[PDB]
């Protein structure tokens, strides 16, 4: 009872309503990495920009910006006792932590020590196929170096790679006539947080408030959902 759109339907139907905020968070992550100009920190941003439909000239002009903002991560728990990580970028640490702290209060939750639920998360590249031949994609993926392949109930396919190889793998599948629909780099949970029609929209409200903050670059969670309940939100 677990499809891919079930853990991507909601919020992804909300992030496509806050495109200004999403566009501009990417911009800051591009400019800051170019100002660094550090290389393997620009790459990530660029890929995120593409997957979000940001034109090339726009990204190039952002990087071509090569205001002291720093990166900061937070951790906590939320609806249904669901683990959560928050990645930020800001020039004001205290204002950032307050806004993040405010979200949890308004959603019954609490931040924690830097090492709490983090160990429950592994940073890896994910190349997704919304459809296709499973055994052919799997072999081409493992062949290219992939670390694992997941096939969901809706035929969607997720290829996991070492976070820093998502690119080589993605390209291999393409040159092989096996184009992925998306290929990003996220934080994958090694555990499941069951959710009901009660502790889901509640969690989803937290992700919404957190993502509403301009300092919040990334929000990850293990609140696995089911097709059964996903049809209540």
């Amino acid at each position: 009872g677990h499809s891919k759109w079930a853990n991507t339907r909601h919020r992804k139907a909300a992030q496509d309503a806050k495109r200004g905020k999403i566009f501009t968070k990417i911009i800051r992550e591009l400019v800051t990495a170019a100002k660094l100009d550090a290389n393997p920190r620009l790459r990530a941003a660029v890929d995120k920009a593409l997957s979000n439909n940001m034109t090339r000239d726009t990204l190039n002009r952002a990087i071509a910006r090569g205001a002291n903002m720093e990166t900061i991560i937070y951790e906590g728990y939320g609806p249904g006792g669901t683990a959560i990580m928050i990645e930020c970028l800001s020039d004001n640490r205290n204002r950032t932590v307050a806004e993040v702290r405010h979200a949890f209060s308004k959603c019954g939750g609490n931040l924690g020590t830097d090492g709490s639920v983090a160990y429950l998360f592994s940073k890896k590249g994910v190349i997704s196929f919304e459809k296709g031949d499973e055994d052919t994609i799997m072999e081409a993926a493992l062949e290219a170096g992939a670390e694992d392949v997941v096939t969901y109930d809706d035929g969607a396919i997720d290829v996991y790679t070492a976070w820093e190889e998502m690119g080589k793998v993605r390209d291999a599948l393409e040159a092989a006539g096996l184009k992925a629909d998306s290929a990003e780099v996220s934080m994958i949970p090694s555990t499941k947080a069951d959710m009901d029609a009660e502790t889901a929209p509640k969690l989803m409200r937290l992700i919404d408030m957190l993502e509403d903050c301009d300092d919040v670059q990334e929000v990850y969670h293990n609140g696995e959902i089911s097709d059964e309940v996903a049809a209540t939100l």
